[PDB]
């Protein structure tokens, strides 16, 4: 669609690990964007996305306090640095399965 752009792929803040791509966004409940906090009152500006790479994601899946109905979360690391990047999310409906990653965790630029 455009030619050289700069707001491609997302890249780990810290590291810059290949984690996403713009293109990869999934409007969950008609927005991409989701305001949340945590038990522990930390607010994350969470953004979901299809898919993802470059992560561990660390332990079994819980349900408890989950952001999304249905799905259950297992916390998402950079696979590269560990820094703490957001949750996946499976076990539930249309779709199965997204990543839910913390906008200002990631360094936005052009592609690879
Ligand atoms: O969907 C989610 C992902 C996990 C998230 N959450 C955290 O970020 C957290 C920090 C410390 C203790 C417990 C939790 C927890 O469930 C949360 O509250 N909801
Ligand atoms: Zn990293």
């Amino acid at each position: 669609m455009v030619l050289a752009p700069g707001a491609s792929i997302f890249r780990c803040r810290q590291c810059g690990q290949t984690i996403s791509r713009r293109d990869w966004l999934l409007p969950m409940g008609g927005d991409h964007e989701h305001v949340v906090f945590n038990p522990a009152g930390m607010i994350f500006r969470v953004w979901c996305f299809s898919l993802a790479q470059g992560l561990r994601l660390i332990g079994a899946p819980s349900g408890e306090f989950s952001w999304f109905k249905g799905y259950d979360w297992t916390i998402a690391l950079c696979g590269q640095c560990g820094s703490h990047l957001g949750w996946h999310y499976e076990g539930g409906s249309q779709p199965q399965t997204f990543f839910g990653l913390i906008k200002d965790r990631l360094a936005e630029g052009p592609a690879d």
